[PDB]
């Protein structure tokens, strides 16, 4: 599976993405999209997942709303 994330303000901008096993600190301040494909993720309010979860994904999830954490694990 691969998370998808724009700068800002939602998901109409910069382009980068995390589909990268483990995970990885976004600094992409502006949309974020999901997509499921056997791999689940959550978010981490904490770089580098460096924490506890807090927003989990189990089906593609194109959302543009501001940030709500800072890295995105995703398991393989």
């Amino acid at each position: 599976s691969a998370f998808t994330v724009w700068s800002g303000p939602g998901c109409n901008n910069r382009a980068e993405r995390y589909s990268k096993c483990g995970c990885s600190a976004i600094h992409q301040k502006g949309g974020y999209d999901f997509s499921y494909t056997g791999q689940t993720a959550a978010l981490y309010n904490q770089a580098g997942c460096s924490g506890v979860a807090h927003t989990r994904f189990g089906s593609s999830a194109r959302a543009c709303n501001p940030f709500g954490w800072k890295s995105i694990f995703i398991q393989c």
